[PDB]
C-alpha cells in the first residue's frame, strides 16, 4: 500500500507524471480557458531494477482513493494471443471498449516490447495484424475519451516506430541507476521503522561505499543484514525440528552485521558484463593516491564539468602516457573512472568488440557513439590505443574516425585513451588527435621516496612484530627502501609479496630473531633485473 | 464534430481533387452522360506517421453527412472482420457491400489496410489469400457496383497485393507529404484561433521557420505545452499540496520564453529513430559563416536553377579547401537545411556498414531509386577523398552505373564536398565535374569585419554584467592576433574565453578577472 513515499530520487518524473492524470480531474478551468487537453500517453525505459513498475503502482493506489476515483487495468506482456483465427483482435477491442466505459480510467501495458514489434514483411502475419489493429484504436477516426496510457521496456528502440509520436506515447522517461545522494534517500526508506534507528552519519557512511546499487539490491542487504545478527545470536536453530521461542529483544543490528553483506553480494549491474571501473585496493593506494589526483586536477582543466548558466567546453581529450609498467593502464585510468561518478561510461575493448558472434565490430562501434551522444555528458574509454590500432580493419578505422568528427563541437563527451609507447612513436593519424599544446598529454613518473616509504611502513615493523593468538627492523626498512629506488610498480608490488610468506611461515613462533636473519636472507636473495 | 474543410490547412489540391469524385456525379449530374464518363471511384492515401491521413476522412464524413444530399458512411479497423468459423470470415465482407449497395450513395473506409491485404505468398496461412481474393473480386467483377467509392490509408505503400493498385480498383494514389515553411504558419493559426490575446502574426511568421522538420501533430503539441509551462511560471506552489486551491485566470499570459522552453524541451516525431544530415548554425558561431553559406547558394542558383519551366542538366557542385576551414562539417549541412522541401538521401560511411543484415549495393541502389522517385532530390556524399578508398570495385561499378541512367533533364543535385585539392584527386572523380562548366567552388577564410563581430558581444556586453577603457585594447589585441587561424582555432579561442567569464561570476568586483582575461590571450598558443 506504498503511496508516493516509498520513492527516492524520482522527483520531477512524478512532477510530470501527477501533471498528466490528477490536474484536469481537479482543475477542469484552465485547459477549457485555452482548450489545451494535455497529453495522454507516457514511455518508461531503461535498465532493470530501477524502480520502473513501482511509480505505476504508486499511482494506482494513489488515485483509487476519491474523490475522485479512477480505475486500473493491468496486462502483462503478450496475454492476447489464442490459436483462434480472429480472437487476438478482438480482446483488445473489448478491453478498450470497457476501459471507455467507466471512464475516466488508466490502462498499464506491462513489457510492450514483446507485444508491438517493428513491422516486417519476413515474420508472422499475426504480429503485424495485431501492431496495426492497436495503433489504429489509440488515435483513429473517432476520439477516446480520457482515456491514459502506460508502458514499459528495457530496450527502447525495438518498438515500431509509427507508435512513438505525440497522440499515442508522447512524452519518453529515462529511468536510469541512483546517483550518490539517491542511495541515501532509499536507504533511509527502507530502514525507517527500527526501534534501534540507525544514524545518519552511518547511513552515508554505506551510501558512499555503494557504487553499481540499483534500488533492489539495497533492498536485498538490508534483509541480508537482519538476518547475520540472527544466525549470530542463536546458531542452535538449524539442529532441531520443532518450532521453539525466542527473545526478540536482543537482536539489534550492528555495524559489523552490515560489512560481511557487502563483500557476499554482487550488484545486478556487474553480473553479466564486467565494469571498467575498480577503485585502488587497499594496499595500493598509499602509493598511487596522489597521482590520481593530479590526473583528476589536470581532467578538471579541461573537461570543466568535472567541478564537482552552465560551463562551456570545446571537444575534451586527453590521453595518459608513460613507459611500460608504470600502472597507467591497468590501475590508474580505471581508478580515475571509478573517481567520476554521476557519469555513465562505454568501453571500446578488443574483448567487447570481438565479444560478439552476431553482429559486426562496425555495428557495436555505432551503436556506442549513438548512446553517449544521447545520455551526455559522459565517457567513452578506448585502452592501449597503440595495440588497438594494428589489430582493426582499415573499415572500421575509417568508420570510427567519421563517427566522433560529427559529434556537436559544444557537447560534452570525453575520450579518455592510455598508450604505452611514448607519444612520438605512435601512427601519425593517432598523433593529430591530441595536440599537448592544448593540454591533452599527461605523463607519469615514478614515486617518490616519502611514498614507497610509507609502502612498507606498515608491513614493517607492524605485523612483523605482531603477538601470536625491535631496533635491527629500522635497519631493515632502511635497506629495503633504498635497494628498490628504480622498481616500476609490477616488481614492487612483488617484492611485497615474498615478505608476508615469511611473515605467515611463522604463526605459532613466540620467539622471533629466528625469521628476521630469513627476512634479511629472502630480501637480498630476491633480485629482479 | 465541427471540423470541415476549414480546421485542415496546407492540403489544397488533394481536397481539391477529392471532391470532384463523390460530389460532383451528384450535384452536376448532367455533364457526365453527355460523355458517358462514369468518373473515378477508387483513392489511396499514404504518406509518412502524423501528416493529417484520418483528418481528412473525419471532415469529409462530417461534410457530407449533414446538407442538402446526404451520403451514407461505413468505417472499418485494421482487420475487424475476422470469425474463427470457417463459412464466415469472408461473410462480413459480403454483407457489407450488399448494404452498402441497398443505400446507395454511400461511402467505405478502410483504415490500415495494410493489415488486411497483403501480398499474396504461399508461405503464410491461407486465409489471407482467400481474403484478399474476394475482396479483389468483390471491388470490379461481374456485378458492377455502382456507386460506391472506397479509401485506404496507410504507412507503408508497398506491401499492398499488386492486383489492387490499377484503374477500376484503386485509380489514384494520394502522397501526404511533410508541411514546408508556409503551411506550417497555416496550420500555427488554425490552432490558435480562440485565444482571446490573440497573437501577432509578426510573432508566427518568426516562429514558423524555428520549427523545421515538425509535422501536424507536432504542432499541436507545442501549442498546449506552453501554456503548461506559463502555469509552471505563475503558481510553483500547486506541485506541492493535495488540496485545492484559489486560481486566478488573468495572470496566465503567454509570452516568448515558455514558447521557447516548450521547444527546447520537445524532439519532432520525425528524427527520432534517425538523425538527419541536415542542422543549421549554431548561434555561436552564425556571425562567421553566413555569408559563405549565401555565396554558395548563389552558385547553386546558377547551376540548379530551381533554388514555362527552368531547365537544368545533371547539376553537381563540389565544395573543396584546405583542412580546417569547416566544408565537411559547417558548410554543407547548412545548404542541405536551408534548400529543405527537398527531400535529402545521405549516403556515406556510418550509414552503408553501421547497419548489418544488407549489402553495400542493395541500400546503394535503393536510395538512387527513391531519389529519381520524388524527383527533385539531392544525394549527399560527404569525404568523397576517403569515401573513395575503403570501398571495393564491384560498389564503385554500380555507383558510376546507378547515376547515368537517370534521364538527362531530371533535376537530381549530387552534392559532395572534398579536403584535398582537386588537382590531388584520383582519376574517375576527376571527370565527373568539369569546372569550366561552374562545378568547383573554392572556399576561403574570413576576414577581418565579421572576425571583430565574432567576439565583440561576449567580451564587450557580456563581460559587464551586474551579478571599460582596456575592453577595446583586448578587443584590437585579440582580432589582429588572429589574422591566420581556422575555424576551429576561433572556436577553441572563444571558449577559452568565456571560462574565466565563468569562473569569475560570483565576485562583486571587476578587475580580477580582467588579469585573467590577460594572461589566457598571451598563453595561448596555436600549431598552424
Ligand atoms: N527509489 C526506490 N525506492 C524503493 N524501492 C525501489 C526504488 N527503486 C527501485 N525500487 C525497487 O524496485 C523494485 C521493482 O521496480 P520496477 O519493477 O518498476 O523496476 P525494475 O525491477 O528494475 O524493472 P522491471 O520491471 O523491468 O524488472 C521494487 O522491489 C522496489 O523496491
Ligand atoms: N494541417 C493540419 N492541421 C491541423 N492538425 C493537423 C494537420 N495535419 C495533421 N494534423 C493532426 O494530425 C492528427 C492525425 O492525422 P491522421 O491521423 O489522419 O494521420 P495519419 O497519416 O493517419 O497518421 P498515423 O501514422 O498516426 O496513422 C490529427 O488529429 C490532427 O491533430
Amino acid at each position: 500500500s506504498v503511496r508516493f513515499d516509498s520513492v527516492g530520487g524520482l522527483s520531477n518524473h512524478i512532477a510530470a507524471l501527477k501533471e498528466m492524470v490528477v490536474f484536469p480531474l481537479l482543475y477542469p478551468e484552465v485547459f477549457e480557458k485555452f482548450k489545451i487537453q494535455p497529453p495522454r500517453g507516457c514511455l518508461f525505459y531503461g535498465p532493470p531494477g530501477t524502480g520502473k513498475t513501482l511509480v505505476a503502482r504508486a499511482l494506482a493506489n494513489e488515485c483509487s482513493q476519491g474523490d475522485k476515483r479512477v480505475a486500473f487495468f493491468m496486462r502483462k506482456g503478450a496475454d492476447c494471443l489464442s490459436k483462434w483465427v480472429g480472437e487476438s483482435e478482438r480482446q483488445l477491442r473489448l478491453l478498450f471498449d470497457q476501459a471507455y466505459q467507466m471512464r475516466p480510467s488508466i490502462i498499464f501495458f506491462d513489457q510492450i516490447d514483446g507485444l508491438a514489434p517493428v513491422r516486417s514483411s519476413r515474420q508472422d502475419q499475426i504480429h503485424s495484424s495485431i501492431v496495426s489493429t492497436l495503433l489504429a484504436l489509440m488515435d483513429g477516426l473517432d476520439s477516446r475519451g480520457e482515456i491514459v496510457v502506460i508502458g514499459a521496456t528495457n530496450r527502447l528502440d525495438s518498438i515500431d516506430p509509427a507508435l512513438r509520436r505525440p497522440g499515442r506515447f508522447d512524452r519518453e522517461f529515462l529511468f536510469s541507476l541512483p546517483d550518490k545522494e539517491a542511495r541515501k534517500e532509499i536507504l533511509k526508506i527502507h530502514t525507517r521503522d527500527w526501534n534501534p534507528k540507525p544514524l545518519d552519519t552511518f547511513l552515508e557512511e554505506l551510501a558512499e561505499n555503494c557504487v553499481g546499487y540499483c534500488g533492489a539490491d539495497i533492498k536485498s542487504i538490508c534483509a541480508e543484514a537482519a538476518l547475520c545478527a540472527l544466525r549470530r545470536r542463536y546458531p542452535q536453530i538449524y539442529t532441531t525440528s520443532e518450532k521453539l521461542q525466542l527473545d526478540l529483544s536482543s537482536i539489534n543490528i550492528s555495524a559489523k552485521d552490515f560489512e560481511v553483506a557487502m563483500q557476499k553480494m554482487i550488484p545486478a549491474s556487474q553480473r553479466a558484463v564486467t565494469s571498467p571501473g575498480q577503485a585502488l585496493s587497499t594496499v595500493v593506494k598509499p602509493l598511487l593516491q596522489n597521482t590520481v589526483d593530479k590526473i583528476l586536477e589536470a581532467l578538471q582543466r579541461v573537461f570543466p564539468h568535472a567541478e564537482f548558466y552552465q560551463p562551456m567546453s570545446f571537444r575534451p581529450r586527453i590521453l595518459i602516457v608513460g613507459e611500460p609498467g608504470f600502472g597507467q593502464g591497468s590501475h590508474l585510468a580505471p581508478a580515475v573512472i571509478h573517481a567520476l561518478e554521476k557519469f555513465t561510461v562505454y568501453t571500446l575493448d578488443i574483448p567487447v568488440l570481438f565479444g560478439v558472434s552476431t553482429t559486426s565490430p562496425e555495428e557495436t562501434c555505432a551503436q556506442v557513439i549513438r548512446e553517449a551522444k544521447r545520455t551526455a555528458p559522459s565517457i567513452v574509454y578506448v585502452p592501449h590505443i597503440h595495440v588497438w590500432w594494428e589489430i582493426v580493419g582499415p573499415t572500421l578505422k575509417a568508420t570510427f574516425t567519421t563517427l566522433l568528427q560529427n559529434i556537436p563541437s559544444f557537447a560534452p563527451v570525453l575520450l579518455l585513451a592510455t598508450s604505452d609507447k611514448p607519444h612520438s612513436a605512435l601512427p601519425e593519424e593517432v598523433q593529430e588527435l591530441f595536440i599537448r599544446d592544448y593540454g591533452e598529454i599527461f605523463n607519469v613518473q615514478l614515486p617518490d621516496k616519502e611514498e614507497r616509504t610509507k609502502f612498507f611502513e606498515d608491513l614493517i615493523l607492524k605485523q612483523a612484530a605482531k603477538p601470536p593468538i625491535h631496533e635491527r627492523l629500522k635497519n631493515l626498512l632502511k635497506t629495503v627502501v633504498k635497494k628498490s629506488q628504480n622498481y616500476n610498480i609490477f616488481q614492487l608490488e612483488n617484492l611485497y609479496a615474498v615478505i608476508s610468506q615469511c611473515i605467515y611461515r611463522h604463526r605459532k613462533d613466540h620467539d622471533k630473531t629466528s625469521l628476521i636473519q630469513k627476512m634479511e636472507q629472502e630480501v637480498e636473495n630476491f633480485s629482479c633485473s
